[PDB]
């Protein structure tokens, strides 16, 4: 499979890149630097450039997409929400043309922060109004609030488009990485393994799911919420 | 590794038994019949038999346990639904916890249901009795509630909560425990619901976004993943395997 990965140059994206390469897949890496495709996903121009470059590289046909790129509050909203949505939307056609195509967004357990759902930022993001979402985040003035709000919104975005993606024949799921009950934090490779699972043919009936990979933390803190 | 599977004689459990066996694992099947271990998981006595028999077969060391035995809305009565879907799971987890703790990279999976997310399921009285472990009370409440679908949703809700509530105890034993929550899957259980006078329309009313039901093997693959070392940091999670149904019906819940 030919799989595009944003944030391929560090952390989870880099671990996934390595994992998939070792497993025999072809990886198109997209990141700010040290990548096949170097682009700034915080701007519409960077997103446009990255989408065109991916399409060129894969000949308009793509088997997988993983959005891992993430990071003032305006920048947080621009990268973590709109840098994901522009890439998903820009590459949806190419994915629809691929072989058992699937995509994964790397969310965060911060998406479950109490009150995130009610942040004005969030409505603007889900409406697709970037200028208004950035303005709202900047007047809120807390980067960590923008982080939680963007992760909440991007997780909602995945689920809300479950019908559109099904219609294209492309699965779309979220991985929500996380002391946890398991007594440690995760290695980037462990998150990468969950992503690779969701991308692959073993997950052929999994669509619109949010898979927590957090050593039990969400179960401990939100037992009743599922 | 050595993995016990309740409900191995049919549907999802049968698919998983085949999948694991082909991958080289030793599978210990438990079912009403047509299994290594024949036991009725709807009574304390049957569960006791099953646990003792599993321990004997694995030498008191287990690397995997999958609680897949269950009944749906065409079961005999609401009491039976609770006895099997909740207590047939919990008693096997209780009884085999020590054996699992002794295994290598051990892990367990409960097969839940998207029915767990039915509105109002959380507030069904029978749910409290299940989580308290009071089987006689849960069965009485289930019977009084009057409808197998409520016992089905209640039992699936409760057993999912159980997995999450006990997250720390399982971590302390070094054993991961997760739930798989299927939407419709093209076994004999689904066919029975589809043809039922009372619940058929309900069952056939809406299809998942993927436009089809799951094949049992697709659910088995998700279970096998959660059992294995590539899921080493996944614990207390509920993995929906439903072709988009839950995302469609509860888009903002996670
Ligand atoms: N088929 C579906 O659409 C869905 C199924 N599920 C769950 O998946 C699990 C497996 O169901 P399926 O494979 O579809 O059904 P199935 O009927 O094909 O298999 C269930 C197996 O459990 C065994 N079992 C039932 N009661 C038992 C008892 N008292 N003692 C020992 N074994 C017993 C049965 O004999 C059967 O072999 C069940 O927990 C069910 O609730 C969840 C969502 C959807």
């Amino acid at each position: 499979s030919v799989i595009a990965i944003t944030g391929s140059a560090s952390g989870i994206g880099a671990a996934l890149k390595e994992l998939l390469a070792r497993a025999g897949h072809t990886v198109i890496g997209i990141d700010r630097g040290q990548a096949d495709i170097e682009a700034d996903l915080s701007t519409p121009g960077g997103r446009e450039t990255a989408v065109a470059a991916v399409l060129d590289r894969c000949g308009g046909v793509l088997d997988g997409l993983v959005c891992c790129a993430g990071v003032n509050s305006g920048l947080v909203v621009a990268v973590n929400y709109f840098g994901v949505s522009a890439l998903l939307d820009g590459l949806a056609e190419a994915l629809s043309r691929g072989q058992q195509p699937a995509a994964v967004i790397v969310g965060s357990i911060a998406a479950t922060q109490p009150g995130a759902a009610e942040l004005p930022m969030v409505e603007a993001m889900l409406a697709g109004d970037e200028a208004r979402a950035i303005e709202l985040a900047e007047q809120q003035g807390q980067t960590h609030l923008a982080y939680a709000g963007s992760k909440y919104a991007v997780t909602c975005l995945a689920r809300r488009n479950v019908v559109d993606w099904a219609g294209r024949g492309v699965r779309l799921n979220v991985v929500a990485p996380g002391v946890a009950p398991l007594g440690r934090g995760s290695e980037p490779r462990e998150v990468a393994e969950a992503i690779a699972f969701l991308l692959g043919p073993q997950a052929s009936f999994i669509h619109g799911s949010v898979l927590f990979v957090d050593g039990g933390m969400d179960a401990l803190m939100r037992a009743k919420t599922f």
